[PDB]
């Protein structure tokens, strides 16, 4: 399991990652932490 990583507490609303034209939907506040992509 995890133990504190690189978060940050949610993002925002929907962007997360830092970057203001990603190539894909990846990071995504979810849990209250920023989750990759999930399936």
């Amino acid at each position: 399991g995890e133990d504190i990583g690189h978060i940050k507490y949610c993002g925002i609303v929907d962007d997360c990652y830092k970057s203001k034209k990603p190539l894909f939907k990846i990071w995504k506040c979810v849990e209250n932490v920023c989750v990759l992509w999930y399936k």
